[PDB]
């Protein structure tokens, strides 16, 4: 918790941000088919 | 409260799994969507 958590938290944030972006993109993508 | 560093690891894995759902979710549709 002096090193591993530091990188892990940094990566956690990165992973969360990636997920956030993808979900937002996906929400926009609701209009990819319909018919 | 190791459910700091290992909770964090477990969460990171959980989020990587989530990213990997979502990235396929974002890629699909494109095959017929792009038309």
């Amino acid at each position: 918790l002096s090193q591993a958590n530091v990188k892990l938290l940094a990566e956690n944030s990165s992973y969360l941000e990636k997920l956030r972006k993808t979900e937002e993109i996906l929400e926009e993508y609701e209009r990819r088919f319909q018919i």
